[PDB]
């Protein structure tokens, strides 16, 4: 049992709700919340932006020195670093960015670093400005994370087609 409430069912271990990652985050403070990033941690827009900005970007200054100490991340690839305020860890994930053309298959490889927690509250990866057909992110997400996913999708209008389109 956990804390994650109000969230539809999609499968053994996938979950889903229209909601603002943001204010999810401060309500549950779960273990693990997912940002969708890029290989340099800019968090300039869209879910980054909006954790950064939560965070009084306190995320952004950690993760320039992530950076500077390591070097970029890869397409398909995350980092673990701290959740700030809004959970105890960030799970920071690449997913292929379609508007710069990069590999749709690389999203897999994205999914699968969710596996390594056991719980997770996350936004779909490469969905939103990151271009991809939220549908199929959703699909990839079930078809790849075997962990525990709470999904939170901000946009009411894309939240009400993804749940009646799913098979
Ligand atoms: C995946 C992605 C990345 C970048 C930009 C837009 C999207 C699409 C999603 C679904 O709507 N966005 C969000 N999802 C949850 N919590 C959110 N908080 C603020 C935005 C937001």
């Amino acid at each position: 049992v956990n804390s994650f409430s109000g969230y539809l069912k999609l499968t053994d271990n996938v979950y889903i709700k229209n909601a603002d990652i943001v204010e999810e985050a401060k309500k549950v403070k779960p273990t693990v919340v997912v940002n969708a990033a890029n290989v340099y941690l800019k968090h300039g827009g869209g879910v980054a932006g909006a954790l950064n900005k939560a965070t009084n970007n306190a995320m952004q200054v950690e993760s320039d020195d992530y950076i500077a100490t390591n070097g970029p991340l890869k397409v398909g690839g995350s980092c673990v670093l701290s959740g700030h305020n809004l959970a105890k860890h960030c799970l920071h994930v690449v997913g292929p960015n379609v508007n710069k053309g990069e590999d749709i298959q690389l999203l897999k490889s994205a999914y699968e670093n969710f596996n390594q927690h056991e719980v997770l509250l996350a936004p779909l990866l490469s969905a939103g400005i990151f271009g991809a057909d939220p549908i199929h992110s959703l699909r990839v997400c079930v078809d790849t994370v075997r962990t525990n996913v709470y999904l939170a999708v901000f946009d009411k209008n894309l939240y009400d087609k993804l749940v009646s389109s799913f098979l």
